[PDB]
């Protein structure tokens, strides 16, 4: 009771090639439901939607939420990384856990007293075989504080099932952790623990010094020969020939190349500039879908893609990318200037646009009677010969995501970005321990449920130890590279308005070094 | 399944399009909603993976 | 030989990742709107694979 | 054979390509393909397949 | 009074032909 | 009268880099040798001028 | 499948040329030199796979001259983007290389698939 469960160890530091850090911060832990369990289909509703139909189960749980980056790298350092790696990959990450506190309520007429119950206790596990079902990977908000002397509560936790509107099928599953080992835990005694990844392709950090059509010499022509000519061109006269040509450096559109651009999934563009865009509602209707099991669901963000060509600085995808919102942001409805869009521009280097048909080809064998036909692809597959780049990770962003793990997988890596594992860090969940009010003096069948509502409380922080490819570029012109502009701004970045409340410029790109292809 | 591998007591941090025109009154006009992704509108959430490989063919019945 | 000489296959265990034969893979758009141009959107019915897919191989029988 | 062949010039227009941040290019030689089925050694690819040039060629037409 | 009295074991396990079980309960 | 081999381009995602010419790729492909015949100026000014030198001995090896 | 790679380059000689009044004497000046170098990082923007002629003579007694060199960049119709790189191999280190010296290099391949060189049967 009279001892520091441990010091606060918070720091970046760089050792060379690699990177250790950590962040301590302050948490809160609320009851829920009362210690009672829950089941969730179209109830506190929506209407009808085979589209918006689930089902789950609220738990009196709790976990932890630090899948981003906001979270263990301050802007600055984050910077230092940019501009000179190319990529990383982390490998070692440590958990400490301690300081606990136990509060108990007394609400009476309104006068509500708040002491400490040093005797209570809680208790936290963790899964390393991965039996419960996984929830991140999905953003949800609720991370750690993107900022450090801030605190936070500990989001509850809920799972789903596989259903049939409002129904459930027979092999719907149900869980039940308090099946599960855990450390127990009271005041004053701490916990921790340790983990460390598997081997994984370090996420390239950079752009290309070219792209897939210009990787020639641009003095020489090919010795090879394509087709140039289908008639006559030698006055007035038409008829059928064949001129053949070689590629040169005036014709290398039409030089013959040796690889493939990447996959690709059309989406219907639209523009910053509100009056440019059709005045119709195709946000759910004229969006890209996919089909299943009768439940129509968006794609998004959809595969890696290109978010413009040159100059569209005006458009983007309809859901081809993501979005962020300023500090201070409500949940619908919300305009554009409280929002902040993603750049793409970083991957016209080899990956199509969305907006963008993939290509064309033809539909019929023409003869002297029967015209040229040509069709337009705007859907479409791999094929031996495809490179591309998957989606850039973002500051703001999500870092990995549980593989499934079924029987087929194909380049896992996933699509919001980040990395991916057979098996991944794990879920660690704790609650308050439940303890009951008064009982009756005589028996009652019946179990409980009146309570002390209490709560608790304390720090954490975590280990993250990394592994970074260095540059090694001699690109004799000095390269691009990420800075706050030198003009002078009424409020800083990244600082915290006269109210303490602490919000982001833009978001932030990683892809700034270029490195040759 | 694939598209129910979050959580519902909470939200994405992220934005999403959610309106192309106006809706207060009797007056369409060109203008941008954005939104979250809510326990409500789970259709419109941000994934991170996706379905696997088809071939359309027709259906018949017993 | 008729229906009832035979046996047929059911396959509802994948609904959970793969998509349905007899169904659509999505739809998609096939051209950029603007004040004058209508919202283009056609159908997907061939599909090929990408980065970030998963399924899962036909089961087998005894 | 020279006649069988459609009366258009669609070198540039009717050929198979793809679409990279506005600059259209062409998809040669593309994909692993098959010239021909049986019997039609008349035809192959538009932009299919490999061309050589006997010693002695020139750059255009 | 500031250390917890042990931890939470309570799994069931299956190790071949014996089986060890345990509820936790408050 | 074909191509060996290709650079495979260093990114994070390639699938079965097979080039398409045909081939051989290689995440560490051969080398790449330049040579280029050393300059060697002609007869300088008697007096010393700022400006850099662009009257050689034009030669070959 | 390819495995072991060797280079050897030798002999080498310099000439020079004074065209006077049309009238050119070529002799040669022993004493120039030569530098050349390798990538083994892959800094340099790669030339190759694009099947350019000038490759060695398909024949062995011909003589040919080496192509000059140039690369390209990320650019923007006729003009550059600021990500746009410039490299300058003046940056690297090189065999210098006088008549009568000689140089030569070694490298090995790593592990590919055999190209099958084959039909099928059914």
């Amino acid at each position: 009771v009279g001892n520091s469960s441990g010091n606060w160890h918070c720091d970046s530091t760089w050792m060379g090639d690699r990177v250790i850090t950590t962040s301590t911060r302050t948490w809160a832990l609320p009851t829920y439901n009362n210690h009672l369990y829950k089941q969730i289909s179209n109830s506190t509703s929506g209407g009808s939607s085979n589209d918006n139909a689930y089902f789950g189960y609220s738990t009196p749980w709790g976990y932890f939420d630090f899948n981003r980056f906001h979270c263990h790298f301050s802007p600055r350092d984050w910077q230092r990384l940019i501009n000179n790696n190319w990529g990383f990959r982390p490998k070692r990450l440590s958990f400490k856990l301690f300081n606990i506190q136990v509060k108990e309520v007394t609400q009476n007429e309104g006068t509500k007293t708040i002491a400490n119950n040093l005797t209570s206790t809680i208790q936290v596990f963790t899964d390393s075989e991965y039996q419960l079902p996984y929830v991140l990977g999905s953003a949800h908000q609720g991370c750690l504080p993107p900022f450090p002397a801030d605190v936070f509560m500990i989001p509850q936790y809920g799972y789903l099932t596989l259903n049939n509107g409002s129904q459930a099928v027979g092999r719907s599953s149900f869980y039940c952790l308090e099946y599960f080992p855990s450390q127990m835990l009271r005041t004053g005694n701490n916990f921790q623990f340790t983990y460390t990844f598997e081997d994984v392709p370090f996420h390239s950090s950079y752009a290309h010094s070219q792209s897939l059509d210009r990787l020639m010499n641009p003095l020489i022509d090919q010795y090879l020969y394509y087709l140039s000519r289908t008639q006559t061109t030698g006055g007035t006269t038409n008829t059928q020939t064949l001129g053949f040509s070689q590629g040169g450096p005036n014709t290398m559109a039409n030089q013959a190349k040796n690889w493939l651009p990447g996959p690709c999934y059309r989406q219907q563009r639209v523009s910053k500039t509100s009056a440019d865009n059709n005045n119709s509602e195709y946000s759910w209707t004229g969006a890209t879908k996919y089909h299943l099991n009768g439940r129509d669901s968006l794609v998004n963000p959809g595969p890696a893609m290109a978010s413009h060509k040159d100059d569209e600085e005006k458009f983007f995808p309809q859901s081809g990318v993501l979005i962020f919102g300023k500090q201070g942001s409500e949940k619908t409805n919300v305009d554009i200037e409280k929002v902040m869009i993603t750049d793409e521009e970083e991957i016209r280097t080899t990956n199509p646009v969305a907006t963008e048909q993939y290509g064309s080809v033809s539909t019929n064998l023409q003869r002297g009677n029967r015209q040229a036909a040509t069709a337009d692809v705007n859907t479409q597959g791999v094929l031996p010969g495809m490179v591309w780049q998957d989606r850039d990770v973002y500051l703001q962003g999500p870092i990995w995501a549980k593989i499934p793990h079924t029987d087929g997988h194909f380049h896992p890596s996933p699509l919001m970005g980040g990395f991916g594992l057979k098996h991944p860090p794990p879920q660690i969940l704790i609650k308050n321990t439940p303890v009951p009010a008064d009982p009756p003096t005589t028996f009652n069948q019946s179990k409980l449920n009146s309570f002390i509502t209490q709560y608790s409380t304390g720090q954490v922080s975590v280990e993250i130890e990394w592994e970074l490819q260095k540059e090694n570029s001699k690109r004799w012109n000095p390269e691009i590279q990420y800075t706050s502009n030198y003009y002078k701004s009424t409020s800083v970045d990244f600082a915290v308005n006269t109210e303490g409340v602490y919000s982001e410029p833009r978001p932030i790109g990683t892809r700034y070094l270029t490195r040759n292809l």
